[PDB]
């Protein structure tokens, strides 16, 4: 509890606790009554009964006898059945005998878990919408204000700032399509029964299948996967990318927040979002370790691997939401020190606009002139410690093709940022 | 070496191989000449001198002098352009001067990357395909072919081979929609300079991309992609999927393959495939965990995140391609022995077929009443050590409903599969 | 909670709670008092109040207020130091000014760390301790039980029951001595202050932490290792070790419970114990890829690397001493078959007995000749399906020099174990 | 090949290539013969022979058959005990019988791994025991050498480059430790046969491994360890430990290369060094995941987890040693610019020494009055953008107690490093 605050989202983990995993037992063992007794399967009396007494169910069930009971059974869904059986029938001892019908544990506890991730889906999919919006909204803000671009840590060439939000807009925007394509796909309903052969409904099994699916509003699959688990796994996959694009995001504006560099800073000096963001970064890379072994399950039911999902699934989706909202708070509030951006650019006194002194110079001059022009200059401007402005200014080959002026406009930052502009415009159509 | 032979596939290693890198390098810098002679950039006479020295590059190229230089510049693209620039001197002095013209080293590598992997992945494409086809053929074969369902590693309720074969069959198919629907996401080209802004190119930039990602045809991406990384991720996730289903297959074919269950074979008595198999199910999932850390890339261009790739996704793609060749020859020479999956239904001498007896009674009893004759019975065949049918075919009430021969039946596998063969028709319909 | 009782282990659970972890902070608070008044720091005085106010801080705090409060500072000693000042104020706004003097909060939650750890390590050595001497005891009783041992999932040749509890023995002593070897190196105080210089302790840092470790009989450390997380790791990786210790053992007996084989048992049929530990032994792995992840710490005080820990290492001392706690259950409840074991044995109908009957005959023949005699007698009790002892004893060069009882003798799979007498008896020495 | 350069150790990488594992293998044939011929078992005319041909088997083995038959057996132990025992037929029919006698493949696949980890840990040991030294040296060299300690990657008090190399000293020398004291358990020799028994040796098996253990200068275990691998992960366990340690390094040094930083270079700008070491650092947490689930391993020879450390252990030697071997070469040729540091201290404007004012003023003011004047000079000297010793000296309160001579020396970074030089003297000590 007291690390909830600081790791994960509150609508997530509510999602996940306890009681409201025991709320989507229910919501699954209802829809299977009405399914049954829809096609005749069951009588309507019963799932009428089963239908309301459900209602309350969760207010009835005790919790500390459902612990214990879990330890001894291997799983959550055996003694809550008994529960919820003995809880029916003190309101119809006939409805009693139509609870759970048909299915097995895994049945309730994989729909309860797609309908869990069906629902934090949609708050990590508008997360992300939002994280996207305010970005573009940056990137379009600040798509001229100029800055370093660094490589392995060494300042390189000018960027601007708009452009690093509009690589990270354009990350979530392939985020939000990922999110869009496994859908389908992935938000099925689990019903087969012990083996996954739906043995005690005879030949009505695909008939109830097919309406429970219904009832639910979920997908239907071909068959059953009790032990086919790549469904749960593309979901944490998906989780786990959007995991890492804030957590470079984060990397990226603690280190703009060192002291020596000051050029961005976290909403209110500790970059405290980083640290929170980076942490789930670390994490669910490891996660996604276990959620991959997971996949080795035993014939019709696993001893193990389909246990270890209840630990790391959840687990995945509270880190991915916490990170996501922290990331929202920064992007919307990231305090820009233009100034610092500007200072740093004067860090080494014009040495970064060489290239781009050596490209004005090499038409006039021929690449192989231009380049050992600019290369001595570099050498004379480093041994009198001089901006290297000042140093080809007094050259004369240079003086021959370009007044004052114009090598004032060749040493600006803005004059060379390439395409920048065309990337930033093609991002923001994409949208 | 030795190990590649137990654990690789040898298409893919290749593609994999240094050679093969340096191909892919070469084919990048020969688009990028012929990308930029054709919009102008450079003049139409080097690209073609550049074309045709690179057909022969590869063979005199030093890789002794490329290993060592590697070493110190911190990356294969940096000694590589030195070494091809020496090479195209050798032919045209003039030509020496526009190789590699504009990019920048993680251009090459990374659209080498991407050749890579779009060559890997149609292998593996075409390896799962050729999975999917031989499941679902020997699905069909065995519909019919009767043998123990086990939940947690205990006999449960009877279901057909064709049916574990159908459930991995439709594994099979999700994992090719996978596949399509990553491709035009994930092969894009990479080009845009130191960091990413392709100022050196100055306003051709764009131009210059468009015709460079054509000449590949490669996808073309609204932004540079140097340090956001979710397209390397999402080939890695799909292939760790991939062989987890697989994995998942060899554990339940070696547990088959056990002295005292025998039911399923190997070809031509050692599970080598199966050892195989389940050794990448072991290292992918770990694999996933450092291609998701490598997510966290600072600013432009990353300090060892970016390195670790090189080492990761190649092995994920080797190992992947590796198991499902293996799975391939297991699937298709399957040797199936009917009479050991026959006697292991025999094993619990009718008790597994108690709920069946107990739902053909309910009818003529009441659910009560046939649930308490069934474990009457049951304590009385344990007791006595007889078959359970032996024991309810001397019960009163019983004969009072049922002939001996209508008994028999009661008693057949075959007569409690539930929807089994819908499960088996819906699956060989989604193809 | 509910999967609490599933995973855990209850003393263990609660010595890593918000409510215990608070307690460990107090306790530290209080030393550091103590320490500092001891050597004149502070006067006594102060250390005497906030030592009685200590005594029930646990039932002032307002655990709420700490939550979100640790939300916004980005760890829980900034505002438990809030509280705990405010809470010994109100006894006398004097002594309240020397709480938490000279610390960094780093200090404080590393220091409660260990804390844990020293708590949850003597746990956790005590049930290596009882499994030890459990599995010790139970190598005796059986350490004649024959049964086959089995490689690659495949019988292969008699060994005892005695000796895989004897192997596992050994395993255990050897976790108790990685555990004793570490806690000299690993159990030590924190206290450096803000950048680990004890700056504002002035000259009288050193003295100060030497009494304060002291106090909380903690070792001391050369110098303050807010960066350097080996000490962490280490407990860690031992805690590893042990878990897949078990997590080997778990695959065994479930193997050993599979309806085929039903040779070994779960005390009072599904391995629900097997179930607990293979989930541990899946998300220890993946949770070690994390803690390792956590040593790349950034100069005085990591952003990212130092919050994780907080979430790994109490789950991996949950999970190990919750798989220890469900595998002394088993070992000392453990249900041996002895029939199915010697049925099993018979199963190849004594094939796996060739090489027993090829060392016999080795002396009398030359073992060229012996091998050729056994293949030939393998190949035709393979083609008339009898036992192989039928075979043989009816072959001429045989009968030459082994009467029947001979030959029964040389048949009995307690005639071939080699000195596994002399590695059980020297694991029972090593105690 | 070309990534060898990049990333590993050159001897490492040697002592793990596929010829030396076929070397190592071959003297393991060879001292289980000489042990063999030493106790009884075989002819010492036998052992002989083998022990002079082995000398030049190594040429004659056929390295393409060798890996083309290993993917066939599912080990390359079984095809090259085919080649040794036709190698040593051609020198006398006679001798080739004993070639393998009684053991099983592991036995020699362990053994030679385990004399491989010999190796190599020397090494490994070795490249600590240099950086420890160095370390050491230049802890020792800059002990007085102030620069700023960063939190959260912020400035936060001033501490000597001498401390940060002390506590990498310390790491150093708890690494070294733990290279030690796991030999006697680790290194100990693999001899067990088929199921561990060593059956086929009958009841020479213990004198057999005793002198087997002696001949290779190896420990000898209690019982045999083909199925319990805790002291493989264990010895992977402290690589990944040594390489954690580096990788803090190599965040550290690139960091304080980052061009606004400048204090601290990589020898002869790119953090080359840097990113093979962070690339290690990534990788081997990732490899530990898998050393980990290794552990758990079907009764007496795993399916699966045994194959997986054939690629897991050797990766982790190789990726430390070459880790390490970078960190040596940064050690030593480490340039420091202590104008650099200088100025960076100087970036707050003395904000930074707030506290160190507040100090030296609480004995003449009481730290309540000391605290409300320091924090009002901090907003002033903020306001007027000055450095704070300008504001606070010019405050009356402190004219009152200070000289302008007392006040530059309250001012001085030097004056404000608690007891750092006694942390140093004690690592300088323990060694």
């Amino acid at each position: 509890q007291l690390y909830a605050s600081l790791f994960y989202q509150r609508d997530v983990t509510e999602i996940f606790s306890d009681r409201a995993l025991v709320s989507y037992m229910v919501e699954a063992e209802v829809a299977l009554a009405q399914a049954q007794a829809q096609v005749g399967v069951i009588p309507q009396s019963a799932a009428t009964v089963i239908q309301r007494a459900a209602k309350t169910a969760i207010d009835k069930i005790d919790f500390d006898a459902l612990a214990t009971a879990t330890g001894l059974a291997g799983n959550i869904a055996i003694p809550f059945v008994k529960q919820l059986t003995a809880i029916v029938k003190d309101a119809d001892e006939d409805a009693a005998r139509y609870v759970h019908w048909g299915a097995t544990s895994q049945d309730i506890l994989d729909t309860a878990c797609i309908l869990q991730c069906r629902d934090a889906l949609a708050i990590v999919q508008n997360q992300v919408q939002q994280c996207y919006e305010t970005a573009l909204s940056q990137a379009q803000t600040y798509r001229h204000q100029v800055m370093m671009g660094r490589t392995w840590l060494q300042q390189a060439l000018p960027i601007t700032l708009g452009h690093k939000l509009a690589r990270w807009a354009s990350a979530f925007k392939r985020d939000l399509d990922r999110i869009n394509a496994i859908k389908a796909r992935v938000l099925v309903a689990q019903l087969g029964g012990a083996v996954g052969s739906l043995a005690s409904l005879q030949d009505q099994g695909s008939i109830v299948v097919e309406a429970y699916a219904k009832q639910l509003k979920l997908g239907q699959t071909a068959c059953t996967w009790h032990g086919e688990r790549d469904r749960i796994v593309e979901i944490a996959s998906v989780l786990g990318i959007i995991t890492g694009n804030v957590g470079k995001m984060a990397r990226d504006w603690s280190l703009m927040m060192q002291t020596e560099i000051a050029e961005v800073f976290e909403p209110t000096r500790n970059p405290v979002a980083a640290a929170s963001v980076l942490a789930a970064a670390n994490r669910v890379p490891a996660l996604m370790s276990s959620i991959y072994q997971s996949m080795v399950q035993e014939h019709e039911r696993s001893l193990g691997a389909w246990h270890a999902e209840w630990l790391s699934l959840p687990e995945i989706f509270q880190l991915t939401a916490g990170a996501l909202e922290r990331t929202l708070d920064v992007l919307k509030g990231m305090e820009v020190n233009a100034e610092n951006m500007h200072q740093n650019i004067e860090c080494t006194h014009g040495l970064i606009m060489a290239e781009a002194v050596m490209m004005a110079l090499a038409p006039h001059m021929g690449r192989l002139n231009a380049h050992h022009v600019v290369e001595a200059a570099c050498k004379t401007a480093v041994a009198e410690q001089k901006h290297l402005k000042d140093i080809i200014s007094q050259v004369d080959e240079v003086k021959q093709y370009f007044n004052p002026s114009q090598l004032d406009e060749i040493f600006k930052p803005e004059s060379y940022l390439g395409n920048i502009q065309d990337q930033i415009d093609a991002v923001l159509q994409e949208a």
